[PDB]
């Protein structure tokens, strides 16, 4: 991968792996979300950031996601080629945004898109804080300066309010735990697994039928590594979803989130 | 990737990715088993199979693993190159063998080896049976055939048997349930996913100061997708050696029988 000509923005191709695929021979939305990732790691990557600043590290500061947003088009198919192309862009105070496009190598076509809004933590105490000056700075020589959105149309789906699923739920898939290969190199449970998890309460007769074409996901609280999760998941309809992720004792919510399905 | 000069085996090339990697920022063991998978499935889609010969797809005769050998030497860095050389070898009628090489593309240093056994199954009622003289000479012109081992040492590890580990368990790690993303394209739980979940049941402190350097595993029976499963392992033992079993948690059937060796970071 590399960063393009004006240096404010990242492309990479990757070729889609046997084990990334699902019973259609596509990439699955793990699989994607997983690229997305590493697509936004090497951008960090090639500008320095070897994503925090060194202002950041001295405070015990950290970027941490608070909502993603994808929409698929066309799924990539095993052995196929796909280009994502990624960018950063402050949102003043509130914190950043990072977006996404991911095309079709060989037809150039957009098949999908993504956006994801990141918040300034510390680490510890795990509190959140609105972004200062010092650091917004060292960020915006590596962001384009006039708007540049994955998403710009007016009353879009990525800035939507998402309601608290009300018990009983439609469906549920209790006692879900992560293992080892659900964690990052710092030992939290990666980004990924939560998608993995919201859909495992969809009916596999959707999953059979049905595309998976938008999910929004709120982050609102991480899942340590000796936790159990519940999915929860109701029809609220194409078929849309409103999901509930929570621990399986207290009840605790760790994420929010919708899907909209399209027919084969 | 391509298939070498003579066409009897095949090369790939692959940077490793920052959700691969594990505590030690290196590749984890069930990233590099990914690996050798997809290397394997890119060599049988190289040489037109897809890994069933016509033959085998007109009687619902499909290969399975029936053992996994792996041994690490050094797990490659998150950003550097690595590349796997995969071929396959017949076995006479017992079924056929996969092997592989694993080098740093930097250096060209062995950092990894790996062998695998499998079998000719009957896809629809689960029945074994030894290869017929019709399937073994449509794969034949695709192997070596002088035999190349990527284990060739006389009392190696990879042909070591295995036994059953007696309860009560030192350690155990119980309710492991597959989810959709250990499924593969025909909805079979996925070959790693067996690692994983055998790997479970190590103390974290072992993981903590120790790498793994050798994990051998026998398949005997898949687990279905609303199957649940109970890992169990038994210290055998600078160096620590566990006896490892995966079976369902009701009934208690065995579906994995294993054995890892790890050494002091
Ligand atoms: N959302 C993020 O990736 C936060 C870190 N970050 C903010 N602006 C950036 C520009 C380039 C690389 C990382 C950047
Ligand atoms: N061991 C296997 O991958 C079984 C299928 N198979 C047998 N001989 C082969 C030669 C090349 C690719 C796949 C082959």
């Amino acid at each position: 991968g590399s960063l393009t000509e004006d240096g404010l923005s990242y492309k990479e191709k990757f070729v889609v792996r046997s084990y990334e695929v699902g019973s259609n021979k596509t990439a699955t939305v793990e699989t994607i979300a997983n690229l997305l990732q590493e697509v936004g790691c090497n951008h960090a990557q090639s500008v320095g950031f070897s994503a925090t600043t060194t202002t950041m590290r001295k405070l015990h500061l950290i970027w941490v996601t608070a909502r993603m947003h994808i929409e698929i088009y066309k799924y990539p198919a095993w052995g196929d080629v796909v280009e994502i192309e990624t960018w950063c862009q402050s949102e003043g105070r509130i914190g950043t945004r990072r977006d996404w496009i991911l095309k079709d190598s060989v037809t150039g076509e957009v098949t999908g898109r993504a956006t994801s809004k990141w918040v300034m933590m510390n680490q510890d105490t795990r509190r959140l804080q609105k972004v200062s000056d010092d650091v917004r700075d060292e960020y915006l020589v590596f962001c384009p300066q006039e708007p540049r959105l994955a998403f710009p149309e007016e009353n879009n789906r990525s800035l939507k309010k998402i309601p608290k699923l009300e018990d009983p739920a439609q469906y549920s898939m209790i006692g879900l735990k992560p293992r080892r290969a659900d964690l990052d190199m710092n030992q939290h449970v990666n980004n990924v697994t939560y998608i993995g998890w919201v859909l495992e309460s969809i009916p596999q007769e959707i999953v059979d039928t049905h595309e998976l074409q938008v999910i929004t996901l709120d982050y609102r609280r991480e899942c340590q590594q000796d936790d159990v999760v519940d999915s929860l998941t109701t029809t609220t309809s194409d078929s849309q979803f409103l999901h509930l992720l929570r621990l399986s004792g207290d009840g605790q919510e760790i994420n929010r989130g919708t899907t909209l399905w399209r027919k084969k």
